[PDB]
């Protein structure tokens, strides 16, 4: 059977509200007047009225901004009543798909990460790893992507930057000479994840990094 | 049966095209690949290619801006077809009504009309009608709608205007004393026709009035 294709909606919207999404109509009504309602999740049931419809248009409207990120799919159903008070009908399978915006910015798993290495390996060596998440998409787009980068080193030194960060996977690496747990026990380093693989908002943790003897 | 309802597409439209109107489906595409293809007035026959079916998406299409006062409804019908070339549904009507925009100025039937008054009928006497049409629609808007006025009198003899005209009916009447064929013998007006009742494009004619002996 023709059913209606399910329906891709931005989240986020900004209107205006309620917007119209699509027109259902049964062909018996060329012989009676027909009524039109809608139930499912989104409707008559948690979260209710984000979708209606109106009885006698058959138009199904959406009435406020969606968010994909607590609710990406609804499943509705369509139904189809004479004046008579008889459903004409099968219920119809509606289907909306939320689509992805950026709406999330990239979070830290913790404010402070603490990792350690020898004074003396040599450059190219792995520390520790830091890690960010972003609410968005990953698969379709850029926007729950993240990019990690190092403001900054505390103290300086010996040199200004003696560490790097792989910008996937957040691999902290040593890049320089002259660790020294004597000299200097401990770095604090700044460091930021952005979303839109580097083009996006940003986030700042720090990671301290212990010098072992 | 649920069926697609007829699509509203205002005329004139910027685009972009191809443009996306509805997107047909058939629910045997479970198990099936389907192929989507679209018949009648504006897709197969003439006038061919206005309307598109994406043959794997189901998506109809337009492809270019509409003009109502050419074709101001489409029927075309949808079909579906199994990769084994079966139709797995009978044709799906669909129809798309094309709405009115203002896109026609005001057009006098006659560049010049002519009529004719006695002198020393009173003020109010009722002279010649004139007549202009618009394409548009006259019925839900003003767009087809037109304001009849008289833009200048000549001669001016003896008052600067001598005429009127009912601005719906292009009725012209005599709300002066003076006339006098001795005197003045015939009298041209300019005369013009506003569509959306006045607040439109404008055009222009002349009415020629003979005055009798
Ligand atoms: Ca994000
Ligand atoms: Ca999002
Ligand atoms: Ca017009
Ligand atoms: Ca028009």
């Amino acid at each position: 059977d023709w059913v209606v294709a399910p329906i891709s909606v931005p989240e986020n919207g900004e209107g205006p509200f309620p917007q119209r999404l699509n027109q259902l109509k049964s062909n018996k009504d060329r012989d009676t007047k027909i009524f039109y309602s809608i139930t499912g999740p989104g409707a008559d049931s948690p979260p209710e009225g984000v979708f209606a419809v109106e009885k006698e248009t058959g138009w199904l409207l959406l009435n406020k901004p969606l968010d994909r990120e607590e609710i990406a799919k609804y499943e509705l159903f369509g139904h189809a009543v004479s004046e008579n008070g008889a459903s004409v009908e099968d219920p119809m399978n509606i289907s909306i798909i939320v689509t992805d915006q950026n709406d999330h910015k990239p979070k830290f798993t913790q404010d402070t990460f603490r990792g350690s290495v020898l004074e003396g390996v040599l450059p190219g060596t792995s520390v520790m790893q830091v890690t960010a998440t972003d609410e968005d998409d990953a698969i379709y787009t850029y926007n729950g992507v993240v990019a990690y980068s190092i403001h900054s080193q505390e103290p300086k030194d010996p040199h200004d930057l003696m560490f790097t960060i792989h910008r996937s996977t957040g691999t902290i690496s040593v890049i320089s000479s002259g660790l020294d747990r004597e000299k200097v026990p401990e770095y604090t380093l700044t460091i930021q994840a952005t979303d839109m693989d580097g083009d996006g908002s940003t986030t700042t943790a720090v990671a301290v990094v212990e010098i072992l003897d």
